[PDB]
């Protein structure tokens, strides 16, 4: 393998949200063999540094769910936005409908949501790729998350459009408590060709253009590093990982990953907090 793509929550984050030593220990390894690692996430660039700052790592960065892509250093390589039109009619009728949103920006992850309310979607996160995991355990962890978050508070998302500075949309969360709610907004852009429809959770989905998706922003990468699909790997536990397994000659499921991500899965690992992804790199490339 001359490329890995790695994902972030449930995968290289430990349930606790850490990067364990061994985790750690692992990407640095697999940098020193000459590995192009990449870490790939629906979350903000942003969000992925405030947790690699600390611990000095530097990778390939894939956000917003393959809307945006960053090198070790942070220079952009590419931003792949949602039409600004199409992001008003989303995001009008998500506000209008009850449902908590995130807007994922260049700036910040716009949101009217409260402290309250964001918690429950980041524990939502949490507990969907650990769910057996203490609840007491994730909810501690959640709360540091959250602390650490970058959010910028809009009254409606109308805010968003009725100003003359430059912003761009890369991903749109979606969430709600109710399962009606949920299949709703599946069934209302499943069949969207302008636009890619993923999950990261239990009771989210997230929208992104139709060229943004974890696997397109592999594909990207791997091009433009002159690096064949068939030396590349990607590990995942969520369904927003499905296109990036689907996409590298080697897809990993993590041993905590869903039924379906491990159905399509080519190799399966141990769980995050096993450390599966160090257990990846040095016992199944
Ligand atoms: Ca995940």
């Amino acid at each position: 393998m001359k490329l890995i793509a790695i994902d972030l929550d449930g995968t290289l984050l430990n349930s606790k949200h850490q990067v364990s030593l061994e985790n750690e220990n692992a990407l640095r390894q697999a940098q020193r063999d000459g590995i192009e690692v990449v870490v790939s996430t629906g979350r903000a660039h942003f969000d992925v540094m405030s947790i690699f700052e600390p611990l000095g790592i530097k990778t390939w960065v894939i956000s917003a769910n393959g809307a945006v892509i960053h090198d070790p250093e942070g220079r952009l390589y590419h931003h792949e936005t949602i039409d600004k039109k199409r992001a008003y009619d989303i995001l009008s009728w998500l506000e209008s409908e009850n449902y908590y949103y995130e807007v994922f920006t260049g700036s910040a992850i716009y949101t009217p949501q409260n402290g309250r309310e964001l918690l429950d979607v980041e524990l939502d996160r949490f507990r969907s790729a650990n769910p057996e995991a203490d609840l007491s355990v994730l909810k501690q962890a959640a709360e540091v998350q959250y602390s650490q978050s970058g959010f910028a508070y809009i009254n409606s998302f109308q805010e968003l459009f009725e100003a003359d500075e430059p912003i761009d949309f890369y991903n749109i969360l979606g969430f709600s408590f109710f399962k009606e709610k949920l299949e709703a907004g599946w069934k209302r852009y499943e069949h969207a060709e302008d636009l890619t429809l993923v999950s990261s959770a239990e009771h989210n989905f997230e929208l992104s253009s139709r060229k943004a998706s974890k696997g397109q922003a592999l594909k990207r990468l791997a091009k433009q590093l002159n690096i064949p699909l068939e030396e590349t790997a990607a590990v995942g536990d969520s369904l927003n990982d499905k296109s990036m397994l689907e996409a590298a000659g080697k897809g990993v499921a993590m041993g905590n990953a869903r039924e379906d991500i491990k159905s399509i899965a080519d190799a399966v690992t141990l769980t995050n907090d096993e450390h599966g992804v160090a257990h990846m790199m040095k016992h199944l490339l």
